[PDB]
């Protein structure tokens, strides 16, 4: 009864991303739920997330796998238009992992949806800090890395949707932190905006190992991995005993086949390194204690966050190549309406 | 006052082990402790352990590092001859990580020594099951891997000093287990002697990935890593979600420089793999609950174990190349006296 513009994929992304791999279509959708369909909500999407984890969802690996004609689904903000789930009614705002890259989405069995409880916060922050990215940074740091007071912490891609929060949580926790991003603009931004104890550009130093003792003569305890590759090789060579590595992303391998090899895995034994891959969805029962912790540190100016707004559905393809090659800054968020 | 024959190293072992790297010397030692030396024991060694972890101690890496003229020290059985530590007196037997590759060792500050409590068990088993190897297999399985009832378990080098126990503990725990060794004799031995649900030879199959779904069509949950290398690459490709990898050794890299690379580290995120390196010394406060668990399962024939005795101090160099190239079977133990 109303037209719905979807954004679909066109092939598994092994490497060399092309904008032709995203087919923008126009479909129909009824503005209310069909008969015999209880426990479902029809929503109008608003803001969608564009974080590196979606490129991993296109891997062509074994479960939860996204990838070509199927419609793209990820996190987003959506207004309930009609509902057969008594937890929701018209006009209510929510955010969850069931938002399609479309104007109107029919969610047939919502599970991890969280109520907006809107207050005065910008609505895009339930896609950034108050959504999956902030929940990812929180879960990856305190739950995985078991941080102790006054330990060395290091964050890759600290300009991304997750890293800019890992460093802020870690210094406010009470730890030495260093960040790494891929542009002069980001480095001093990461230095001036977030209070990072230090930062640098990883392609300025053509030798990762030399640059990591330049900032960590005492070794490193905690590593939040968003890049992987041979940067992960350099970290292991500098880890203190009983160090821990929370692996959230491996962006260096999204670009090309035959990913870079890691050869110093032997070091995991003599310095007893714990390395754990993780995804945010397994740590959603801790979102309450996450939010009430972030609640005060917002309006006192204690923490901050920034985005890269790209209004409209059509752009999303151009905004996805922005995070794929690293041209984006902060959090890539696309607006479909309002 | 009595001659003491030491065995020392000659160079860091990056690769290509040569027996010339072990210099057999003859030194002197007083048969009693010198004056002004409280809290020390002088011991006569008996049986020494020769497990793959000692080759790692020769790495040339950063702490606890063994390596060339310095005398080799590892686990062993020793009789207290004289003592200034009131916890020990003459004639008492113990075992710990402070046994030198010599006939008589002067231990100046014993810490992790454990009393023999001898009973009737063979004295070599406080170097095998009742010593570091059994404590390593126990700590690496139940503490690191958090095994649940009826999960898929896989053990590399299941003929080694540790793997032959990991599989026995795991099936008696209540789990499906598969082993991997490097000789026809070992495979059927591993099959007939230990009740392994299956086993194979890793160099019989010239493609590790193909052989691992041949035995695990359901995936793998737990991997006890004693080899590393590209066998670890194949395991990660077959791990179930939330799988865990306890890394005890990486023997494939002891042989050659430029160790084999692991490229599928990306898989750690979508299936949430926990990989942890570990050493036994950090889990010695659980040796009591280890021993009282093994206590019954010994003389009922429920568990077994085998060695590769090589009597005398002089051999130890020839016995060390046996585990370096894999020619040994079971547990390599050298006897220096009795």
């Amino acid at each position: 009864m109303v037209m719905n513009k979807q954004i679909v994929l066109n092939n598994y992304i092994n490497g060399s991303l092309k904008q032709s791999d995203l087919a923008l279509r126009t479909s129909t959708i009824c503005m209310e739920i069909p008969d015999g369909c209880n426990g479902a909500i029809l929503v109008k999407n608003l803001y969608l997330s564009v974080n590196p984890y979606l490129i991993l969802r296109m891997g062509k690996l074994d479960p939860q796998f996204d990838s070509p004609g199927s419609t793209i689904v990820s996190y987003g903000v959506s207004k309930v238009l009609d509902s057969t789930h008594p937890s929701y009614e018209k006009g209510e705002l929510i955010w969850g992992s069931q938002a399609g890259w479309e104007e109107y989405t029919l969610i047939q069995n919502p599970y991890n949806l969280f109520k907006i409880q809107d207050k005065d916060v910008p609505l895009s922050y339930y896609v950034g800090i108050l959504g999956m990215p902030g929940m990812t940074a929180y879960a990856g740091f305190f739950e995985i890395c078991s941080p102790k007071k006054g330990e060395t912490v290091f964050v890759t891609a600290a300009a991304g949707s997750v890293g800019q929060l890992v460093g802020q949580f870690a210094k406010m926790f009470g730890c030495y932190v260093v960040g790494s991003a891929g542009s002069k603009e980001k480095v001093d931004l990461l230095k001036n905006k977030f209070g990072f104890d230090d930062a640098f550009n990883y392609k300025e130093e053509s030798d990762y190992d030399t640059a990591l003792k330049r900032h960590f003569p005492e070794g490193i305890d905690i590593y939040f991995d968003n890049v992987g590759g041979k940067m992960l090789e350099a970290v292991i060579n500098n880890m203190r005993v009983h160090g821990r590595i929370a692996v959230c992303g491996m962006v260096s391998q999204y670009s090309l086949k035959q990913p870079e090899g890691v050869h110093n895995l032997l070091k995991l034994i003599p310095k007893q390194i714990r390395m754990q891959g993780f995804v945010v969805v397994d740590y959603y029962h801790l979102y309450p204690k996450f939010l009430e912790m972030v609640l005060p540190r917002i309006k006192e100016g204690k923490v901050t966050y920034v985005e890269d707004i790209s209004e409209g559905l059509e752009s999303a393809p151009s905004a996805l190549l922005g995070v794929y090659v690293g041209r984006n800054v902060g959090n890539q968020v696309v607006a479909v309406s309002r």
